[PDB]
């Protein structure tokens, strides 16, 4: 059994997340697919034009959207700064999918590529880890200093998770707020897109700076970067501080359920 | 200095590599959006359909691909299947984004859920990297007694990686001669699709069993799962491996940079 049959609670609990995820928009979904496939009579009605054909040009169309042509007016998909954002996106493991390589030459040289850089930095994420414990303690006997006078203290796991999230949130509400009158997206929205570039997840639904033109495009770009750099590195941390807790709870409950059915 | 400031050759790294990028096929892109330019002017001239009809049709028709519409015939995005494969991708972190919530109360929960399962799988890819340490040096004692009669022994971290980047290899071998004919994909295509998957980037540009119909569905939506599971795991703990492998030879180097130049 041990921590390792844990297995069981985690297919039962995808089981149910599943269900409780079908239950909550089955009935969005359907709708979605019912108007669009409305519509698709409608524009097919009104323009005189054949399913084949429509067939065809959106197939392709997807194809051509693949090479990256996001159909509002965006950034040359990959350029230095493009190949720049392609590359933070691969090594920080997000894979939001706006830009992908095309060439088998391209496909191979990131097979290299991810293989010799994503433990670089997830690496570089454990360090800041290590750097955010250190630096944390020492303002924690700081603050001692300064309140008696006016590893080290190695905070507790609770302490460190707590202001960890407490950061996570409020790193996530300044994205937001930065984003929101920049993007154009709401505070909810924005608040699930951070979280979904933060937790390595990268869905690519909502993605980051990505229009030709935005105001001060250099120092929006750079405050874009450090702001997804640093709100990564948090989440890893949280994810990090609480897979240790759940694992210490974890082997609580698995001895107490040893112990009382023996 | 230390192991910190290593993020000025980070930098330096990720510079050189999107010069490199693009300097290898800022040619197939250019060429690509050419062509794809052309036949926007063909198809509109041949059906004599306006620009801003095609503004309004493709962006929401991106959004209904938004909603799960992949245009060739595939399984409903999200059924209890479905659900299954999306979570899947979630919390082993690899994001594929095929499926993604619409409503905000599907948002949420998301939230909640990534939350509280995301780190639940990471930890359990650190319990497989821990089984297998254990389980690969028993192995090793077992060889080691037979052809004497015939942590414990704790493998170097050379070894493990070697042996671990060997089962990569041959499991991403397996996947691909599965997925080629299934799919219908390249060797080198089929290789691409199970390291980006297996490293947790998941692009989504190429993306497991989707179709409507399979041949075996139920049998082969369980291979794909334990194939996809077990790769991950594997690719993950060379990660890791190899994190420490490079952090042992950066530290050997910055001592040697303080030693040789010592101001
Ligand atoms: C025989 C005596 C049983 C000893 C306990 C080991 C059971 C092996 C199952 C390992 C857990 C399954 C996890 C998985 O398959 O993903
Ligand atoms: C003043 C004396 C210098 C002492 C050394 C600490 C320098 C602080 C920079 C930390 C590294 C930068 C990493 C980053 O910003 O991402
Ligand atoms: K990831
Ligand atoms: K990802």
């Amino acid at each position: 059994a041990r921590f390792l049959l844990l297995a069981a609670l985690i297919v039962l609990y995808l089981l149910g997340g599943a269900a409780v995820f079908s239950a909550l928009e089955l009935a969005h979904e359907r709708q979605a697919k019912q108007r669009w496939e409305e519509r698709l009579a409608n524009f097919s009605r009104g323009h005189n034009l054949s399913r084949d054909e429509l067939r065809g040009f959106l197939r392709h169309y997807e194809e051509a959207t693949r090479a990256g042509i996001r159909v509002d007016n965006v950034r040359p998909r990959w350029d230095f700064t493009g190949a720049f954002y392609f590359v933070g996106t691969v090594v920080s493991t997000i894979g939001f999918g706006m830009t992908t390589p095309a060439t088998v030459g391209g496909k191979i040289f990131l097979i290299f590529y991810g293989l010799v850089g994503c433990p670089s930095t997830i690496l570089f994420f454990n360090l800041f880890l290590e750097r955010l414990i250190t630096i944390i303690a020492y303002i924690m006997k700081s603050c001692h200093q300064r309140q008696l006078r006016r590893a080290g203290w190695k905070p507790s796991v609770y302490y460190v998770m707590l202001i960890l999230c407490t950061a996570s949130i409020l790193i996530s509400c300044c994205a937001s707020a930065m984003y929101t009158p920049i993007e154009g997206w709401s505070y909810f929205d924005s608040l699930y897109f951070c979280f979904v570039a933060f937790s390595t997840i990268g869905f690519g639904d909502l993605v980051s700076s990505q229009n030709a033109h935005y105001e001060s495009q250099g120092l929006y770009r750079f405050a874009n970067f450090v702001f997804i750099l640093m709100g990564v590195c948090c989440i890893y941390s949280l994810f990090n501080v609480i897979s240790i807790l759940i694992k210490q709870s974890l082997n609580w409950i698995l001895r107490k359920m040893d112990s009382g059915c023996c």
